[PDB]
């Protein structure tokens, strides 16, 4: 289901981006992806990033706004969730991906 | 209503940006304000800006993207408007602070 990302990095109104998804798990994908940049930035010489489920959560708790909505057939209209939605939501993704 | 405002300029992805307002016809104001602000650039050494609907429906036609979600409590989620419901909100708006 389209899904629309809300991110506020810093108390800065100027950083406010989004981006959207055909699906939760794509977006749950493109918060990984937007946590496994940041830890490029900060470890230059490293091609190869590795992280557990906690530095995940510390780095969402640290953003001053992260939420998103979720389109929803039966009314046609967009369900919002918040962080902590999101971060279990990646949990069972990360979990998911782990056993396959 | 809360309701979201999502801009996208250009083509380019990372000009994606979002504000959010305590009610339609704020976010409307948002809308005619980032209009203003486009003018102001344009014309630098004019500190009374002045324009027509049509031209404000012309730069939102312009736009990449231009959208919005406004809260509907009956069913707690996220009504989804397009550029067209923008335009005339903008309209009913301005129309009414003219006759005000």
């Amino acid at each position: 289901s389209h899904t629309i990302l809300l991110v506020q990095p810093t108390k800065r109104p100027e950083g406010r981006t989004y981006a959207d998804y055909e699906s939760v798990n794509e977006c749950m994908e493109g918060v990984c992806k937007m946590y496994e940049e940041h830890l490029k930035r900060m470890n230059p010489n490293s091609p190869s990033i590795t992280y557990d489920i906690s530095q995940l959560f510390d780095f969402i708790d640290d953003l001053a706004d992260l939420s998103c909505l979720v389109y929803r057939a039966d009314t046609q209209t967009y369900q919002p969730y918040n962080k902590d939605w999101i971060k279990e939501k990646i949990y069972v993704l990360l979990r998911r991906q782990a056993q396959q």
